[PDB]
């Protein structure tokens, strides 16, 4: 293991800003070479909880750390070519306490935005962890709720998010399994077409000004040559007694359409987030310009009617291929 001034040299560290958290631990963004970057930070290995759960092991993190890659990597590859995940910098594993320049911008969030999460001042100089600089992917999807245009939006959103499931079903046998509103980010871009690559065949799709990242690989699933790599959540009690939102049932349809073996490709679960998905765009996303003509009260039947006919779909692949919404 490296320290924590590997990864955050002191101008780096400085320039830290908290934006996210969850029982995992915390993002940070900070920059480097004028490039902003995201930093996901993980306690591994010892004995405390920390946000009222055990630590992974080095064996359990080891999954999202190569799903990570493996996605990333479909940004440079020919037959099946994606951007939309998000870009992996670097991997370390890092042993110390936790720096006081971290603990200045932890600080800063719970004083302006509120944490659910513990004060990360208890670990000592032995602690592990694994620090995942990714690329800066912009504002997730539910911290826009009332920020996006019009459902224009939503569609060029849709189509991106089900493009990239698609390249990575068909490259990788991938299932995101997680696909909640936190992990689907936006940022601007000046590019009018964004483009993809599937089973060789290349196409595009209208950016409406946004590029969209899918981010958190926790809960998801690949194989390479046979070999799978995944979260296995067969004997997990609290991830199937969720309510209040259509995301915590939608753990309970992966589980059904499984048979509770997290190790088979059920490539329906991208399908069934994609569902829940088009549900916040329908009900809890509110737009700055309602669809107060025809043509945009078009675009908002499309999505009506493709939020009744996505779950008779197999697969992101059969969506994006079959589905009239994106024809
Ligand atoms: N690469 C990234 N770029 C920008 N924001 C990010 C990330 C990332 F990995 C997490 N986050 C944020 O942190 C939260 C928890 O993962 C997410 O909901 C996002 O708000």
């Amino acid at each position: 293991p490296v320290p924590f001034s590997h990864c955050l040299p002191t101008e780096k560290l400085q320039r830290c800003e908290k934006i996210g958290e969850g029982v995992f631990g915390e993002v940070f963004q900070t920059i480097a070479d004028h490039t902003p970057v995201a930093i996901k930070i993980i306690a591994i290995e010892g004995p405390d909880l920390v946000n009222g759960s055990h630590q992974k092991t080095f064996e359990e993190i080891l999954p999202e750390i190569i799903i990570s890659k493996e996605l990333s990597l479909l940004s440079g590859e020919v037959c099946n070519r994606t951007e939309g995940f998000i870009g992996l910098n670097s991997v370390h594993c890092v042993q110390g306490s936790y720096p006081p320049l971290l603990l200045k911008a932890w600080d800063h969030y719970n004083s302006t935005k509120g944490s659910a999460n513990d004060r990360p001042d208890f670990f000592k100089d032995d602690q592990l962890f694994i620090v995942l600089e990714f690329e800066f992917g912009g504002i997730d999807l539910e911290q826009m709720r009332t920020k996006l245009s019009s459902l224009a939006t939503a569609k060029s959103i849709l189509h991106q998010l089900t493009a990239s499931l698609a390249v990575a079903e068909a490259s990788l046998r991938f299932e995101h399994r997680d696909l909640h509103w936190g992990n689907v980010l936006l940022k601007k871009t000046s590019l009018k077409k964004l483009h993809y690559t599937l089973n060789g065949k290349s196409s595009t799709i209208p950016s409406c000004g946004l590029q969209v990242s899918i981010i958190d690989y926790t809960l998801s699933r690949l194989e390479r040559d046979g070999i799978v790599v995944f979260c296995d959540v067969s004997m997990d009690e609290d991830l199937f007694t969720g309510d209040g939102d259509y995301q915590f049932d939608i753990y309970r349809l992966m589980k059904k359409e499984n048979n509770n073996r997290w190790g088979e490709y059920h490539p329906y679960s991208n399908v069934l987030w994609l569902h829940y998905l088009t549900d916040k765009m329908l009900k809890q996303m509110t737009f700055k310009t309602k669809c107060n003509t025809p043509a945009m009260k078009q675009i908002k039947r499309k999505i009506q009617e493709f939020h009744r006919t996505m779950l008779n779909f197999s697969s992101a692949t059969d969506l994006l291929c079959q589905h009239s919404l994106f024809k």
